[PDB]
Protein backbone atom coordinates (compact mmCIF):
# COMPACT_ATOMS: atom_id res chain seq x y z
CA UNK A 1 0.00 0.00 0.00
CA UNK A 2 1.18 3.51 -0.88
CA UNK A 3 2.53 5.50 2.32
CA UNK A 4 1.60 8.71 3.37
CA UNK A 5 -1.51 8.67 1.83
CA UNK A 6 -4.59 6.98 3.21
CA UNK A 7 -5.00 3.42 1.54
CA UNK A 8 -5.69 1.49 5.21
CA UNK A 9 -7.36 4.09 7.30
CA UNK A 10 -6.20 1.18 9.94
CA UNK A 11 -6.45 -2.03 8.24
CA UNK A 12 -3.54 -3.41 5.55
CA UNK A 13 -4.97 -2.98 2.32
CA UNK A 14 -2.01 -4.51 0.33
CA UNK A 15 -2.79 -8.28 1.42
CA UNK A 16 -6.37 -7.56 0.01
CA UNK A 17 -5.37 -5.75 -3.32
CA UNK A 18 -4.81 -9.09 -4.66
CA UNK A 19 -8.81 -9.09 -4.36
CA UNK A 20 -9.16 -6.17 -6.34
CA UNK A 21 -6.73 -7.12 -9.01
CA UNK A 22 -8.14 -10.84 -9.48
CA UNK A 23 -12.12 -9.10 -9.42
CA UNK A 24 -11.23 -6.04 -11.62
CA UNK A 25 -9.15 -8.46 -14.00
CA UNK A 26 -12.18 -10.54 -14.54
CA UNK A 27 -14.63 -7.53 -14.63
CA UNK A 28 -16.42 -7.57 -11.46
CA UNK A 29 -17.34 -4.62 -9.74
CA UNK A 30 -14.29 -3.13 -7.83
CA UNK A 31 -16.47 -1.50 -5.16
CA UNK A 32 -17.89 -4.35 -4.07
CA UNK A 33 -14.03 -5.45 -3.85
CA UNK A 34 -13.61 -2.67 -1.80
CA UNK A 35 -16.10 -4.03 0.82
CA UNK A 36 -14.19 -6.88 0.69
CA UNK A 37 -10.90 -5.16 0.81
CA UNK A 38 -11.99 -3.76 4.29
CA UNK A 39 -10.34 -0.11 4.01
CA UNK A 40 -12.36 1.83 6.32
CA UNK A 41 -13.47 5.49 5.27
CA UNK A 42 -13.85 6.20 1.34
CA UNK A 43 -11.23 8.67 1.60
CA UNK A 44 -8.82 5.73 0.80
CA UNK A 45 -11.33 3.51 -1.79
CA UNK A 46 -11.90 7.43 -3.47
CA UNK A 47 -8.17 7.40 -4.29
CA UNK A 48 -8.03 3.29 -4.56
CA UNK A 49 -10.63 2.35 -6.55
CA UNK A 50 -9.27 4.55 -9.18
CA UNK A 51 -5.86 5.19 -9.00
CA UNK A 52 -4.58 2.25 -6.68
CA UNK A 53 -1.38 2.33 -8.62
CA UNK A 54 -0.71 -1.90 -7.88
CA UNK A 55 1.94 -2.05 -10.72
ZN1 LIG B 1 -8.42 6.70 4.94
Amino acid sequence: MIPVRCLSCGKPVSAYFNEYQRRVADGEDPKDVLDDLGLKRYCCRRMLISHVETW
